[PDB]
């Protein structure tokens, strides 16, 4: 197994996957690593299993159909994975905790949003459709772009949004287009 966390790339108290070589800090994995369960499979392995069990799930989909899906156990999982994939990029640190807004010439957003909040929302089953999740994720980056305006710092929002959007198209098998 790996001797660093797959999400944060640091050593420490790590839990190892039994079906692949990845390892996790307890609260880096999403969901948080389960108390018992021997063997234990990580979220990467659980996602691989869904694809394998139903190969047609990898055929192209329309975003509009994906968004309306109810948050049944498999959509719940895929949204947890997608979130995780954002936390895996180090630039996610800028969006993890609750922001504040005091900049000459800007006003804060009407509806602040941050990754840890989306994390808690998923954990508390507050989203009924994939749409709920995807809207709060996109809101993170949109709020950033709007606030930071022409400061080059806006680029961090573009960069982490690109990671989110690529992972979203991959995980939910969105139909490739030009
Ligand atoms: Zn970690
Ligand atoms: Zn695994
Ligand atoms: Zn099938």
């Amino acid at each position: 197994n790996s001797n660093i966390c797959e999400v944060c790339n640091k050593w420490g108290r790590l839990f190892c996957c039994d079906t692949c070589p990845r390892s996790f800090h307890e609260h880096c994995h999403i969901p948080s690593v389960e108390a018992n369960k021997n063997p234990w499979s990580c979220i990467f392995c659980r996602i691989k299993t869904i694809q394998e069990r139903c190969p047609e799930s990898q055929s192209g989909h329309q975003e509009s159909e994906v968004l309306m899906r109810q948050m049944l156990p498999e959509e719940q999982l895929k949204c947890e994975f997608l979130l995780l994939k954002v936390y895996c990029d180090s630039k996610s640190c800028f969006f993890a905790s609750e922001p504040y807004y005091n900049r000459e010439g800007s006003q804060g957003p009407q509806k602040p949003m941050w990754l840890n909040k989306v994390k808690t929302s998923l954990n508390e089953q507050m989203y009924t459709r994939v749409e709920g999740f995807v809207q709060d994720m996109r809101l993170i980056f949109h709020n950033h772009k709007e606030f930071y305006r022409e400061d080059k710092f806006t680029r961090l929002g573009i960069q982490v949004q690109d990671i989110f959007e690529k992972n979203f198209r991959n995980i939910f098998a969105i139909q490739e287009t030009s």
